[PDB]
């Protein structure tokens, strides 16, 4: 039972200038989702402070990086605290709305697509290397699901009778026939080095083959 969704239009028109436009530093997607994910884990150890049943599905804070050459997929997984039905819905948990307004006048303004985590829509950064985003998420208080697009205007939203997760979020990268470059192990580690190196949770790249 999959239900369709029509993109905010603000958030379409966010999503066809990062598909779109010509813009050559592509690597700022990684640190972007990364960035979500640490944030993501902030979020469940600081809920856990107070109440350490939160932590009942999964103990373990990290992020995962897992390429997988044969079906051409980028998965960024961590162990945050994930994201209801009613979260995906509305826009991942974001107020990209509001996000979406203050980063393209800053566009317009003499700004970059670099800088579009500063405006709490960093996510959607995925669109410049990936032709299909599919997030899986499970928060403690809901059950597991799938959120996909394919940009075009809509999103899907099902339950996911995929492999359980405990806790956390997956964002799985369909790459771009010519994006593969973010598949390798030494153009990953570069980017993570370059962008990454202060996250405060263990940042861990699997390898292939
Ligand atoms: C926008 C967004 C925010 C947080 C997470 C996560 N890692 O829980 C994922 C996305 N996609």
């Amino acid at each position: 039972e999959v239900e369709t969704f029509a993109f905010q239009a603000e958030i379409a028109q966010l999503m066809s200038l990062i598909i779109n436009t010509f813009y050559s530093n592509k690597e700022i997607f990684l640190r972007e989702l990364i960035s979500n994910s640490s944030d993501a884990l902030d979020k469940i150890r600081y809920e856990s402070l107070t109440d350490p049943s939160k932590l009942d599905s999964g103990k373990e804070l990290h992020i995962n990086l897992i390429p997988n050459k044969q079906d051409r997929t980028l998965t960024i997984v961590d162990t945050g605290i994930g994201m209801t039905k009613a979260d995906l819905i509305n826009n991942l948990g974001t107020i990209a709305k509001s996000g979406t307004k203050a980063f393209m006048e800053a566009l317009q303004a003499g700004a970059d697509i670099s800088m579009i985590g500063q405006f709490g829509v960093g996510f959607y950064s995925a669109y410049l290397v990936a032709e299909k985003v599919t997030v899986i998420t499970k928060h403690n208080d809901d059950e597991q699901y799938a959120w996909e697009s394919s940009a075009g205007g809509s999103f899907t939203v099902r339950t996911d009778t995929g492999e359980p997760m405990g806790r956390g979020t997956k964002v799985i990268l369909h790459l771009k026939e010519d994006q593969t470059e973010y598949l390798e192990e030494r153009r990953i580690k570069e980017i993570v080095k370059k962008h990454s190196q202060f996250i405060g949770y263990p940042i861990t790249l699997f390898v292939e083959k």
